């Protein structure tokens, strides 16, 4: 029958606009980069300034030991680099190297000289899904472009999947892939399949929008997956249901400046 999450996510379509927008950060974390944007805008690179908002999503994992990032570190999907940059800076860490599509609709990578922007390599006009999987320590993956279609959603995930599967052959000790949509009875099960060989857990980032399922599976974690996922569907849920609750702001992550080593 429909599962917790497939049920969000009939609701969240039948939602009117401003039912919507009134639901998509209620009771969220956030990292305000109105700074970051004008500082990036004027051309300034030794600011501290991350590229984009993913930079604190990592950091999220990170500081709580969910991701441990080592030696070289491939990041699929980079877009501007956020993840990249954020990786640069940790001790461990000797090598990243980012790839993402690029071209006109989507995010080109950025060039920054945040701390440990000299191990960082980007390169676009890359298609992962047409990419050799190589060698690799941790690999990052954010891949995951969400749909009104939770049809499209969870085919896109189970795609992401299946080529992220050829580079955990290789036997990266530390991951973080985005799953856009976990909520499904097959995606459960998917997941379940892939834990029990690979490892890891599902955790939910408070920096996503409501308007979001999506869940990062990271390798520091241990958790039950259908557990995680009925939990995470659940609050969002129940935040569908009043009240309104404000957006919890954070000051965005600063990466300081300079080369490493
Ligand atoms: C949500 S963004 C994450 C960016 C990064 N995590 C950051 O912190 O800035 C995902 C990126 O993956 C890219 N992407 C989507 N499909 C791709 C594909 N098939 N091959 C390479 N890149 C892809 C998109 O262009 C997008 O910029």
């Amino acid at each position: 029958g429909e599962t917790l999450g497939e049920k969000w996510k009939a609701r969240l379509n039948q939602m009117s606009a401003l039912e919507f927008y009134s639901y998509k950060k209620s009771g969220i974390t956030e990292v305000c980069r109105e700074e970051a944007r004008r500082a990036l805008k004027d051309g300034v690179a030794t600011g501290g300034h991350a590229v984009s908002r993913g930079s604190a999503k990592l950091r999220w994992l990170v500081e709580r030991g969910y991701l441990q990032p080592y030696g070289k570190v491939v990041d699929l999907g980079c877009g501007r680099g956020g993840w990249s940059y954020y990786a640069a800076t940790i001790r461990k860490v000797q090598e990243v190297r980012g790839y993402t599509k690029g071209g006109p609709g989507h995010e080109e990578p950025m060039l920054v000289q945040s701390y440990g922007w000299n191990i960082v390599r980007l390169k676009s006009g890359v298609d992962v899904f047409h990419m050799a999987a190589e060698p690799c320590d941790t690999l990052l993956c954010d891949i995951g472009e969400s749909s009104s279609s939770p049809e499209v959603e969870e085919t896109r995930t189970l795609r992401v999947l299946s080529m992220v599967g050829d580079w955990l052959e290789k036997r990266p000790g530390a991951f973080c892939i985005k799953v856009l949509c976990p909520y499904t009875s097959t995606m459960m099960e998917t997941m379940e399949r892939l834990q029990r060989r690979h490892g890891g857990g599902l955790v939910r980032v408070p920096l996503s929008r409501n308007s979001t399922h999506e869940m990062y599976w990271v390798s520091g974690a241990k958790s039950n997956i259908i557990k995680s996922v009925s939990t995470t569907s659940q609050l969002l849920l129940g935040r569908m249901d009043g009240p309104r609750r404000p957006v919890k702001y954070e000051e965005d992550v600063n990466l300081g400046s300079g080369t490493r080593a």
